[PDB]
């Protein structure tokens, strides 16, 4: 289970670079030079890295300081063959963003947030990013009166519309991905789930430019089924990027390494991504626990890719197993894929076998055979044949 | 706080009529005649009632039996002045629907579900309903392999598209509302939240015919902020109906009377509905606890309306209080409602005060004053002036 | 992975016998004769069965009817070699228990609940049960004022104390196990977690007679770590029985087959039970989903035992792997097992290396190496060596 | 609703002093001098303040630096009349505690944690504290293999036993309170709920010295009913201290001001505390949101006390209302307080009215009248009479 760049595994600089500061504790690890993280991740078999503007260029940096940081980073990318498929803006760390960026109540902050974002869009394009992610981690509220959500959604639309006008006017070949999170650090965050993000995108001026960047742990913080949500995003044609990690249920955002947390959900996710032929980066937005020294950082990062590759193998074996294919037919997964009424409405209405002569009791008595199928899935996941 | 039909309070027959059967217990109350519930609810000041087909017409009923049940019901509506603003289909109780209705794996069940739905759409129109609700309570799965969600969403779209073709071809003045629920009775239900439902509607052939029917407790079963979700639905122009009740957090669907559960959320919901001028029914989808006899049923139903009316008064006092209006300005709610960059993209880009000369530290130092505002909201809710 | 009676796998009659009635749906399966379930479970390799009084003897049965049901059941146990290690009382289904049994507000109901319980204790002893479980599923409240919890806990203590006086006076060799559940069917249930149950037991007159019967899914309905809670119960010497099933997070009680739900938690549970040498029944309190016909019932029941046995093998391989044993030392699990200050308080106080000369920065810099250990655990679970 | 020191409202230095650093953001407020917080809180009507050792004495401080910080603090207490009823140790911020203090795998860290705790116990006694709180925020794990919970509980017992031996040998009049939290910052924290803490205390050598310090938001992070848990703690005689704040459901620890979050739960809590005559400090462990400047800090702190006092008034009016007293009788709260079988076991067994002649159907038909009672409680909370 050795990854290669062909597997398109990507990591954020802020992931392996997380110093271990949490709400109750100081950093347990020194800062990592981005150049060092690029080199170490390349050695592990990663395909590329991603960055917030402020991960790469310290906030407040001069234009010449900015130039030197980018040059050194480019050199490490050239030395390693690592790509930068995705970039994003930090609109959450600095105190100015304490009430949000795009939907801050203060208008001057919203304009600043846009300008900070645009500056980094230009850098992302220069470094070759195809996807620009927006995680509005400070967009939201702790109290009901602080935020009129209709006005906030107007401001969010306005912001994304202006970004879309910017990238179009510049001729940039880059698309946007909205990353939902239900809460944390705000008490409730706007666009809290994949569904809310999808719905919002349809009200943008140029919806084709926007997709979602769902995160495993974020949807699971609302107790939702992450493979189900990814399926809906794929059905909508909007899965532009994906953030992979682990989460043990409804609690603070743990950002465990992928495969940790809900393992069965990870299996079904990989099954879906591979079956749908998702072609984008497999990006890990995770935090090596602050219990770990640097050797644990790289072990946790390695484990992300390892677990993906193990699950890929098991999901492929599951789908290729003739006993499973027969079980899917026994559970009528084939019938689910056929149209209900390709004969059309009038034919349905005139079809007495669909109502007047439908034997509901005989249909009710048919077992779905789902537990046999699910145990075959369990056996395959655990490598107990099937 | 006495309700009148002018308040547009509506109840489902299945609410006051719930016999108290839960997963671990038999009925504690005898069945209510729908005619009796209409009369009792009218006496309480309700505006109208809603029904599943199977609440009103026992499943398996003859066409003549069906006729007599409808005639008796119409008579009680004529005697009381009660309206029927909304109707829905029971696609969840009968065993034939154990794997769903519209997205059952068995194709013959899906066709039956459509025909059962269409039959009731005709009845709803005859009784004057404006909104036809669809709660796909059995659409979903307990296991990953049982349901290919992309195919299920194709089948769900197909079903709703066919219903839209039916109502258009019949010339019916009725709109559809999708009611999301994250789980229960299925392990995960498709279209689990308002956001997912909104996103799905945009992929229907005639999206204008479809809105959402969010339920307080359902969104709170995913830990989401119900007023936030309603705000998004209103912003999208899709709040066609609303189900009001109470829920104590992430657990089984409690269907407590409205005002119970998260009281502050109820306050902010009423504030929003009244401020947005929501004109639709205030419908209670609640269950009088099975601890109650019939006197408790009517007391709980009365309490639904009472709590709405109390919260309406408090929310109105909050918004009318000059000290609150000043506090909203102090927190820059006025600024949130102004466009970020009505001057347009190029002006924003050339505006040095938006980036190069923006004093981020002075903006960061500005307090939002949200806690003062929220305590004014608390004081108003509790009737401690403000 | 074929179970034998030596594995001590037990099932409740109500598990495979669940007819599929849920809050929103009728039964999908006919009733199973208890004699038939005993025979089918024996064929699957189960060790024994458990029962509520009302599973075995229909409520309201005559003494002669009661006699005939018990005789037929005994015959099937004699024919199959199946044991009855545990029995319990149904104090939740009948409407009389709608506000509880032992803590019902009505005193006459509480006395009835005790007498119904005692009658079944005598039957349990006659059938050879060693453990008598009490799941107070109706003990609790939906509203704050309905239940004074201090008085309810007095009534709960009184009930359990009287049962303990009964079994002592009769000379019965039977112990009690309290089964916690946080909610459902009551809005909040008293003694909601293993911890609450443990704490309560210490206030009983004869605490030695009482332990806990934790259920996987119940603790996970509060988002708690089930292996952690079992560890505390084992540390207290109070793990008298255990209910095994699966649960996908904080939602309604799903009672999925064991191994479903949180698979990693299942692995760590088995690891703990086997490492601690838990000798009691491995009892499955699960529901075959109502999507299943009888073949699915037996497949789901079989899967319970299969998954236990697979996880047992993986957990044993994990613990036996020299690379894992070295990793445990690297993470200082050995040091966790040594006393902190066996030298005693005064020696600790005088030990300058414990404070005045303790190099906190060098200790802070030591990595815990937990992520490497956890990936070895993952590799073992998935059968990817280690 | 003006508080006076007679109301025994206390605040942690770390509450109003929280600088606003969260997992995703820098501080938004400068550090507060503890002397300044004491003065400002006294002006607001607080009774006293509490502290972690490291809030008051910067970590690493010299003995003379330590002396000067304590002297300045004492002076502000003497100037203001403020008391210090409670103190605690910071065993969570410094990296050395990244795997815990009392249950760190490294033995030298556990000995250091004890010595750091003992040093502060001496200071707490000198400043007049009656309660010494222990919040083991780093005691726990993110992964199953990192922490053998039986050994960790041995180490936790050993630690608390040694502290109890220390305070006894010194003759200190101080008691210990364990503060449970289910998770955050560890993935799962040991002793996650009030129940677990209560159960653990009973295994200590001197259980009389230990109680619980439950926090509103912590129990609600497991979805539990906080008044229920407080009731159990009171029933056990173990409510030594209480931390008051607000929490919006199962998510990260929000530490909202008291009254925010679940308002009905706050009402029932106050009702219980006042009805039980809880005499201890009403301590607020809350964080003014990082959106606030210092004026918002004091407004949020003021709101804590205000909301307690409003709820106290409403709960008192509820209990004093003759209509409520009649409703409690109608719901048989009086009967709940009478013994079930003061006549004893043999009398119960011979009482045919308790089983053979008990009319279960007539008892089943009795309504509990809980919804009427709960609406009276709602009316009182909202000041709509009753
Ligand atoms: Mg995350
Ligand atoms: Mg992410
Ligand atoms: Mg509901
Ligand atoms: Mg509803
Ligand atoms: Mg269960
Ligand atoms: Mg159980
Ligand atoms: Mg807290
Ligand atoms: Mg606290």
């Amino acid at each position: 289970y050795q990854p290669t760049p062909e597997d398109r595994f990507t990591f954020g600089l802020w992931t392996v670079g997380w110093q271990g500061r949490d709400p109750f504790g100081d950093a347990t690890r020194r800062a990592l030079d981005p150049v060092e993280s690029v080199r170490r991740l390349a050695e592990l078999g990663a395909h590329g890295v991603t960055f917030h503007d402020d991960d790469l260029i310290p906030f407040g940096s001069s234009d010449s300081e900015r130039e030197e940081h980018v040059k050194r980073f480019r050199q490490a990318l050239d030395d390693t063959g690592m790509k930068v498929p995705m970039a994003t803006t930090n609109l959450f760390t600095h105190p100015v963003f304490k009430d949000g960026g795009f939907t801050a109540n203060d208008r001057d902050v919203r304009r600043y947030a846009l300008r900070k974002t645009i500056r980094n869009i230009d850098l992302a394009v220069e470094l070759g990013a195809e996807t620009y992610v927006a995680w509005g981690g400070r967009e939201g509220a702790e109290s009901g009166g602080a935020k009129d959500v209709r006005d906030a959604l107007d401001r969010m639309k306005e912001a994304f519309d202006l970004l879309g006008e910017y990238v179009t006017s510049q001729g940039y070949d880059i698309r946007f991905a909205i990353e939902p999170k239900p809460n944390e650090p705000r008490g409730d965050i706007l666009l809290p789930t994949v569904g809310h993000a999808l719905a919002f995108i349809e009200r943008l001026e140029r919806p084709e430019l926007y997709g979602v960047n769902p995160e495993v742990g974020h949807e699971q913080m609302a107790g939702l089924n992450f493979p189900h949500g990814i399926a809906q995003a794929l059905w909508a044609g909007k899965l532009f990027h994906i953030d992979l990690n682990g989460q043990n249920g409804i609690k603070y955002d743990q950002d465990l390494r992928f495969g940790a947390g809900d393992l069965r959900a990870a299996f079904w996710l990989v099954d879906l991504l591979e079956s749908a032929g998702y072609s984008g980066p497999r990006h890990f937005d995770f935090k090596p626990p602050r219990t770990e020294d640097f050797d644990g950082v790289w072990a946790s990062a390695a484990g992300c890719m390892r677990n993906y590759l193990i699950l890929k193998e098991r999901a492929a074996a599951f789908r290729a197993d003739p006993e499973v294919q027969e079980a899917l037919r026994a559970s009528r997964l084939d019938e689910l894929a056929r149209p209900t009424a390709a004969d059309g409405l009038q034919a349905l209405l005139d079809d007495r076998s669909a109502f007047e002569e439908f034997d509901v009791d005989a249909a009710a008595a048919r077992g779905m055979a789902f537990e046999r199928l699910d145990q075959l899935a369990m056996d395959h996941l655990l490598g107990a044949r099937g």
